[PDB]
């Protein structure tokens, strides 16, 4: 049994990259629309026996890549592949993870239920939304964590990193800069609203970073952004391992004081980079692959949640 | 239990007219998109203990709808429901029912498995592209038939019905054209390609009316018509549950000999009717509307496929 | 199809408060050990047809009394009975609700599985550790709220309650105690620990009321309330929902600063109140037993997340 | 993990054929019946960690060997196999795929829940009544053609199968025909009953070969041939892939004007040869065989579709 | 909801006696063969939302009826039926209820899933050979007992009942006889086989009475009731809940020394009774009539257990 | 794939024997308690593509070592091992296995589906109490047997082997016996209960040898050997494979006339020899060995039904 990786049409960089880094080629499937608008998927090698890695991200059109990446497990799974995974860089719907006193679905569940049902045997994932979304699943669930590549990120890129203060935009994020926090050995302040919002922690005359899973408005992160201006610090970046980046957040951003907005390539990045300035872009391509190759190998995938490879 | 009927965003006035026809109102629901353009659906009603059936077909942006449908349901199962009912006029992904020597997905299977996974106890549809498609579910799935409306209609608006003949684009639908044949007491005739068409039957100084279940690009049934006038025919006519009218479909009607291009409003024509005149609409509403209220009080569904209520 | 109300051993009294309030008898149920510790399980009257609810909370011996639930499900489902809900007050590893770098299980997703497969149809509890446990199921999940019980208690227990700052013991829980900020019209603080804690919000002077969702050791609500008498904190009260007090708990708030500790009767406390004077009881049973007649009746339940009944 | 093949006694000929073109024995079963007839299945050999084929046709007594089929998969199933793979190559009640106004079952759809459910991992047939039975399982089914070798024996048998016209006796066959049609760069013709028949294209002075999945009671290609002889065909052949020849078919192949009624071997035949001299036997266990071969090794089966191994 | 009893093939005379002891007419069904032998099935009226029990005893052409039942409990489940009951009197393959040290299937087992995933709700049947069997199932099982009706023919035919000894063939059914044994006030016997035999118990000067669940060649009740003549028995009866009676059973029991051969009719026994004079026959319509219109109406079914209604 | 041999807290002992036997270590797990008593576990190594098997009996605290099984299983199960066994000895709840005239659960199917869906791929246990349990999964259970173990202590410990009789406590268990007496030459002796027991065979001047699966309170043993010393035996011994020894069953044994009470160490006993001077403890360590390098190896079980490794 083999790895075959194919792209969905989302991120077909991204697969490229992984493709190169697993020394393979990427599988031949055509995907392409019907003229009403269907979906259309033809698999063009064979998958008998392979161990299969479809690449589709939650971005873009959400539901026709969400469509067309359970059409793809589909096809590979009635075409006898040994094993099918979904490597799903940023999870669709991760944020509606509950009701919360609203007759509102569970739409993570739903999709959960789904890709189990069109035939996927295992998921790889990079920073769910909560990691409760992996009891949503039956099938084994492997979240890898952008916090390596951030952490070197942030080591090679601002030179007064030991001095530099790791911010929440909100309580409910907290945990993530307290392990950033432990691995820089730096100190980590909250931020949360009471339209006025309250920081905890010196940030004067210090880089504040802020740091979160995703930016879809950046209302969150630029609110957050004000207010360390506000305190006193020098400068203040922004890492997401998510840069969704719909409606005004190009606009909020280059209107924001941020040095720079650092996102993972877990979505295509290529047009908000043409609008905006200051976004940069982490590649986490290498620890995609790595999990791929030791899915495939029997090796740990947790040994990448601490170290680069 | 009472009935509850909501609509999806697909075909608004369906189900519209068919709540005005089970005496009821829709029922409350906000369907729109968040900004990274996930579906957002909040059920603004109790529908706890109900028979709730959720109104929408596959038309327009099918992926969307469907992903909408699918929440929907999932929403109104997790709500306690007592039991969910989709009623689907237009079955997307019917077309790829099989494989057939190609390494491709059975998408309407996949679909079935989505729909009983999100928690669908029933389905209700009108003129599956295969009968076969009943078979991918386990759940019950009443098909409709248009038949007794377009019957209606072929008799109150072809004054020379009793000496047409019921034509079939290709050999697949000639089962359909025998039915309408048989109800009309008139001849039925074939045609089917060797570019050239061969048409069995005589045609000449008579109506021709070819009827099918559905017309995406209008290619089939526009040649179909080319070889009816060819062999003589008087007016040619093109009766169709189901519109689609994607690509160049328009434009193709537009420069078609046909008298009339009928179809059912399965899927909803206000924007194709715009821009081609000779589509016109037969309401299937009502038939729509006595399925739901005969399944909801336990009286025979059957009892529709040869009688207009 | 008529209610019938069975009581695990794990909490008898609420039981019976629920099934006088719903104005029924329990229904005959032998619930005891074989000699080998096996549990022994006899329904002792017919439930064919009937809407079964066994009441029975993560509590005491929690894998006997787990066992002793999933074995009356499973008992009253092969006999017959038209449905069967599981009233589970305190959710069973309910903290065990996802892996987080580890290689841990996911008990509260097996504890729901376990649940399902055993026969249940429905779930009834209150305060969820996380509200994404309803996504664990693929059956209805009721998740009640203590907070207009808890309202009412501090209307009338705490006469400076206008003047009172709500307290979180942890991010985590800020959300709940906005929730009640809100619906009292008063301060919200937060604390957070950095062995040191971090408080925001003025306390001095004025009342404050720690709010969570459980207390199991009780370091969390003790540190917390010494640190709220640190910054000039008039008296302390901690209201928890769920009062497990496990291991060193009772000593703890014994020694600890604490006005009152006020949980709701989820789980018995009368062992507890001997040993400690400052623990209050809330009673819930109207909020269950309201919960299980609204259910049978199919009224709306989501009626009691701001309605004390 | 090795190939066992394992024969029910529905078609031991074509077992011990297929066991033979891959090198292997039988494995050891014993396939009897108890004294009040109920199936009595025992396994011989060891299957712990095997790939186990079990051949067995939906011919006979086809109750009775679904029965023996469903069995052996269950007793090798628990036996602790490492796949099981049901070879079909007549699909029993392949002509119930569909409801289609009667309140009839969908027969194919439950024995491919029959087949999964006993345990089946894999499904190989021959010509599949409806492909989209293909869709009734979750597991995988290779659909094999009997086309490779019907080309092939008319090839080798008919001298004049330049000029011949392959000949579909319904509309429902066509597609088959025409297939057949381009790989021979023949002429095809459709027939199809208006109890009088109409043929489309020229048959005069050639050879016709109607081609067909089935012959049950022959009375479609007996009438079809007789048209064809009206119209001036030199010599009629019928082509089928399954020679069920049940209740009348003999009597009337005896009294048709056929050359030849070649079937292939996917049902025995020799009872049928005695008494007409007119049936012939095409062999497919090499395709058989080779589909086995090759989903044991995890190459293309697909390749099969075109080539005769 | 309405009762809907329809009758499989199998066994009639019962369904008719049922049917009129609920008041009721068997509902329109057919039921025939199809040429090539495979089950037709056609429900002639509406089911929908209707309660429905279909009768099929395991006897005669025991897999030609099993799939009867399955195909009819199909056609009835995907009719929209409200629930579906498998009222089955002798439960198919009982007697393959576990593997025991051979490489064999557990054919009950495989029954109960394929009667689960052809929709049966729930199933009704007569003194199952193993009751664990019912543990095969997930869908509730009540499995009735001909014990009543046994005691009322002792008492109403044997006159020296108060001083009779009820004798288990062997030790696997002496659980069985002691139940009975206990009803009449009676001694129990039993006999087990060392080709010779042993039994413990008085029997000289006494009437004997040996209880099974059923005889199929009655080979061990014919060596038992030789036995029980040995020692000194002055009549011997033999009851059965089941009377099979294939293979050699009618000769050996005409040359057996039976006074009365006893057996319920959950078998049809005219043929039988023909060609053997010394069976007679119970009628158990009335339990499964009851049993029936308790499952139905919500009453208790166990209260049969020990009332003959 | 490696093997993986887990330990539960219940039988550590026997864990470590089957891992030495194996040649392996016992894997790094951590299964503790939290403070409120729900269990704690941890895999301390990666199990990612690995042949997990988790040795945990049904005894001492069953409800807790049953969940921690169950909790053990899910953990490898979301960890990616490729497969995962359970290693059972004596099976929880196995007394359960059937309703019987009683409103009771089936604890033992409850037991086989909680184990399925936790993810269990195998079960391997010792002399299920019944045979049918193995017809309660769906997965493959080999059930062994401790008779080749009990006859080589038979042989080698008591001298009068050859002329001793087999005697069976109940009726029940009569076929266990007659095995026995099968592979030792010996007569078989059965008794049964009419408070009096009576015996059926000669035991007078020789050594009787009582056989049983189980002795959880000895009353049955006890009373059997208190009969058998009356019917003039020599000497009387009691051999079962599971000594569960609940409730009063050592003082019983200890005023028993038995010269020993051997039992396997299926279930620890090193508690009970202090307190009882006969216990006897035979080590089935190498079947349990032997028959999980076989399953891992694919290599026959059954073997092991007869041969000592
Ligand atoms: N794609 C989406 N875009 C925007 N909002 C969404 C989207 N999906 C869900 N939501 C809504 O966003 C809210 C969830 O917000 P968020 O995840 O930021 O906070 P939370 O879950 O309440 O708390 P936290 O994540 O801090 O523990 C819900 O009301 C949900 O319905
Ligand atoms: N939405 C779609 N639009 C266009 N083509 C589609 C769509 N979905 C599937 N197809 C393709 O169309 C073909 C099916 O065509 P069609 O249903 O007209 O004929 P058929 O199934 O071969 O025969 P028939 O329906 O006459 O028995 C397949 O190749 C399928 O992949
Ligand atoms: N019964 C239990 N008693 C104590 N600790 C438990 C129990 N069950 C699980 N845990 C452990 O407690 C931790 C979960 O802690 P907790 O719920 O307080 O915080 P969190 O989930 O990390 O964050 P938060 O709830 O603030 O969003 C995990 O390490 C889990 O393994
Ligand atoms: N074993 C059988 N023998 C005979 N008739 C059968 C059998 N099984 C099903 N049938 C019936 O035969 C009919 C199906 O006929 P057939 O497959 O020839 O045509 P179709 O499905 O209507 O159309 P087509 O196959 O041309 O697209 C149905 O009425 C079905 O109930
Ligand atoms: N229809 C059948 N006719 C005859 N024998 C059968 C039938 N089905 C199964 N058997 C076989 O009969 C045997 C079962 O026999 P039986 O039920 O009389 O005894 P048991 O299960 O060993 O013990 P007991 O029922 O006394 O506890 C098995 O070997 C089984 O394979
Ligand atoms: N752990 C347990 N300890 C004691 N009794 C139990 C236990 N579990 C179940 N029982 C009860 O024990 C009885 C089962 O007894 P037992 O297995 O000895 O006999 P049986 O099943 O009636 O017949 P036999 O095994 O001889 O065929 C049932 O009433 C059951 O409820
Ligand atoms: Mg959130
Ligand atoms: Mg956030
Ligand atoms: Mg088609
Ligand atoms: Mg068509
Ligand atoms: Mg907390
Ligand atoms: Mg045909
Ligand atoms: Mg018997
Ligand atoms: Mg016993």
């Amino acid at each position: 049994p083999n790895i075959k990786i194919f792209s969905g049409s989302s991120h077909q960089d991204l697969s490229q990259k992984i493709a190169d880094r697993l020394g393979l080629e990427l599988g031949k499937v055509v995907t392409k629309k019907f003229s009403n608008q269907e979906t259309c998927v033809e698999i063009g090698e064979s998958v008998r026996g392979e161990d299969v890695y479809i690449v589709q991200s939650g971005c873009g059109e959400i539901n026709d890549n969400l469509m067309e990446l359970l059409i793809m497990i589909n096809a590979c799974k009635i075409a006898s592949a040994s094993r099918v995974t979904a490597v799903i860089p940023c999870f669709p719907y991760a944020r509606q993870d509950k009701k919360d006193k609203s007759r509102a679905p569970i739409s993570a569940k739903l999709v959960a239920n789904m890709l189990s049902v069109a035939g996927a045997d295992h998921i790889i994932t990079m920073d769910l939304h909560a990691s409760q979304i992996q009891g949503f699943f039956d099938i084994p669930v492997d979240n890898l964590y952008a916090e390596p590549a951030v952490l070197k990120w942030i080591r090679e890129n601002i030179s007064e990193w030991r001095n530099c203060t790791i911010v929440s935009p909100d309580a409910g994020g907290a945990k993530r800069v307290t392990s950033i926090a432990d691995r820089l050995n730096v100190d980590f302040a909250l931020i949360h609203k009471e339209d006025r919002m309250v920081l905890v922690g010196d940030v004067k005359d210090r880089v504040a970073i802020l740091v979160d899973d995703m930016a879809d408005t950046c209302g969150t992160i630029c609110h957050a952004a004000d207010k360390l201006l506000s305190a006193g610090a020098t400068r203040v970046y922004a890492i997401l391992t998510h840069g969704i980046f719909s409606g005004p957040a190009i606009s909020r951003i280059n209107n924001a004081c941020f040095e720079a907005v650092v996102v993972t390539n877990t979505i295509p990045q290529e047009d908000k980079m043409k609008h905006c300035s200051k976004i940069q872009v982490i590649d986490i391509s290498m620890i995609l692959a790595e999990a791929i190759r030791r899915t495939h190998n029997g090796e740990s995938v947790s040994y990448l949640f601490s170290h680069v490879p």
